[PDB]
């Protein structure tokens, strides 16, 4: 089997070492400051961008795929070590915004809010934009983990409801489309409710399940619930049906709607086309992984069709492409889903889903990284995982929904330490590595909510140089080192603070590596390595290069400025 993570990718890559860079599209680089201009966003009724469009923390600030191209091309990931990199969904966005509640715009700047999985936002770019971005990606090494949606729909939006005609845009919605800030009213100027026809233009009740008219709502929670009151996939449904009435209508208005026909067919199955278009995605352009969004909230049936879809897609595409950046990758499409509160536990995601990984929550807020525990917590999680094939996780303590992580120098120092040495993935949600701050705003809204709290501008004129170099060094080090996700977890005994070794045994991958969280600064640690390495072994400790041969067990690096030690294999 090539089910991802049961083998190391000549690279290095695995997704049991996955260190996934979650970034939201919009906020970092706006590379191409055409691309704001995109349907209509941010611009008022004469095309000017509207005053605040780069401050308002739910409009687009206008990253794209060009300022992502030109991160990766400054190496901003590579200097953070970032092997994978999630990106805010590429396919097209539902074009205007929602209501955040919290008065302004939420233009789902983050890429949930599907319109098309066919068509890339032109706010992030053209497709060429988008396989330059992927093929960058891939360039780089970096796994684009697509971040998509089969759960739910966007969001109606205003511009959108517009230009397809589909629902009911009552009067004055569209200068709604010219505002940043007051904008809860937006949605009293959407009509939910009057008619199954104009409804019936958007996707079809054979495709959603909403409290759109018609489009009957699921059954119950879980599979079936429409989460957030996002319209849900009916992904549970066998029925065969066409290309949904707003495709029928956008496809038209392009040129292209023939062309895809001949390429899909009339008749699939919801997942089937899913997975067809989805796997287009794998099928053309060769996306390596999904992170799908709220997995406990569709049918795990329709989840392993898509992974198999993806798998033969990337099959197709790996075929298609050979000798193109990543045409030669061999783990199997990669799939994680966000069932929110996941723990460490083989379950069946991993069986019935398909699912390589789960997002476990448990390390939220540094809880389980406090030096009082986080000698257990790296004992239970590697135990588990790093012993079950198929049984992943991707642990954060950062969340575009659960919190953003702060306090003094030393608890960021500390705790990015303490955190990225996690066994699993790790999810570096963007401008940890820099401080960057909460939107200086509207009140907290973690926690599983919108996370706007979470979601500011990344602060590009006030990276937190030092705090940079710790998420640097520690992250290259993880990078390096698959054993940190994919090892086997041993407790060692040190002087100060808490220690640790992994050994990863598999596939050849043979990977042991270790670490000092916390250690007085500036002082020889001691700490016991005996078990990972015999006396005469070199650690490296890649926070600074020192070096200090194992001495009746132990090592006596100077812990430094920041009292971390990253202890590789010389």
């Amino acid at each position: 089997s090539t089910a991802a993570g049961s083998l190391v990718e000549d690279d290095g890559f695995t997704w049991d070492n996955a260190n996934v860079y979650f970034l939201l599209t919009d906020r970092f680089k706006n590379g191409n400051t055409a691309n704001d201009h995109s349907y209509g966003r941010t611009l008022d009724k004469d095309g000017k961008p509207l005053e605040g469009w780069d401050t308002n923390p739910g409009t687009f600030h206008g990253g794209d795929f060009a300022g992502v191209t030109q991160s990766i091309e400054e190496g901003y990931f590579d200097n953070l070590g970032v092997n994978a990199i999630w990106i805010s969904a590429p396919y097209e966005q539902t074009h205007g915004y929602c209501d955040s509640g919290k008065g302004f715009a939420h233009y789902s700047y983050h890429g949930y809010y599907v319109l098309d999985y066919t068509e890339t936002d032109a706010n992030f770019g053209t497709k060429e934009e988008f396989k330059t971005l992927v093929d960058t990606a891939h360039e780089h090494g970096i796994r684009v983990i697509m971040d998509i949606v089969m759960n739910h729909t966007g969001y109606n939006t205003v511009a959108d409801m517009e230009q397809f005609g589909f629902g009911t845009l009552l009067d004055g919605a569209l200068d709604f489309k010219y505002k940043l800030t007051d904008v809860g009213e937006v949605n009293d100027h959407i009509d939910y409710k009057t008619s199954e026809e104009d409804w019936g233009k958007w996707w079809s009740n054979d495709w959603i399940r909403s409290g759109l008219p018609g489009y009957t709502e699921g059954a119950g929670g879980d599979l079936t619930m429409s989460l957030s009151g996002l319209p849900d996939f009916r992904t549970e449904q066998t029925k065969d049906v066409t290309i949904p009435p707003i495709l029928k209508t956008k496809w038209t208005q392009e040129g292209t709607y023939a062309q895809k026909l001949a390429k899909y067919g009339d008749k699939n199955t919801v997942t089937g086309y899913l997975s067809t278009w989805l796997s287009e995605w794998v099928r053309e352009y060769g996306v390596d992984g999904f992170r799908c969004d709220t997995a406990k909230h569709v049918d795990k049936a329709s989840w392993n069709q898509l992974k198999q879809a993806c798998v033969s897609a990337l099959r197709e595409w790996r075929s298609n492409n050979k000798g193109k950046a990543g045409a030669d990758w061999k783990e199997d499409f990669w799939m994680t889903g966000e069932h929110w509160d996941h723990g460490v536990g083989y379950d069946t995601y991993y069986s019935e889903g398909g699912f390589d990984s789960m997002i476990n929550f448990a390390v939220t807020g540094g809880g389980a990284l406090a030096s009082g525990s986080v000698a257990n917590t790296y004992q239970g999680y590697a135990d588990k995982i790093n012993t079950k094939e198929g049984f992943n996780v991707l642990s954060f303590m950062s969340s575009h929904d659960e919190t953003l992580t702060r306090g003094d120098e030393n608890t960021m120092l500390y705790n990015a330490a303490a955190f990225l040495l996690l066994p699993g993935g790790v999810q570096i949600f963007y401008g940890d590595e820099t401080n960057r701050p909460l939107y200086p705003g509207v009140a907290f809204d973690g926690y599983g909510g919108s996370g706007h709290a979470l979601r500011s501008d990344m602060n590009w004129n006030d990276m937190d140089k030092t705090l940079l170099a710790q998420w640097q060094k520690v992250g290259q080090f993880r990078n390096k080192h698959v054993s940190i996700g994919a090892g086997a977890n041993v407790k060692l005994s040190a002087t100060s603070g808490v220690a640790f070794g992994r050994t990863y045994d598999k596939n050849g991958v043979t990977d042991q590596a270790a670490a000092v969280i916390g250690c007085n600064k500036n002082s020889s640690v001691t700490v016991d390595v005996s078990t990972l390495w015999e006396d005469g072994s070199y650690v490296i400790n890649t926070y600074d290069n020192s070096s200090s041969v194992v001495t009746d067990g132990k090592v006596t690096f100077n812990s430094g400025v920041n009292g971390t030690i990253l202890m590789e294999n010389a």
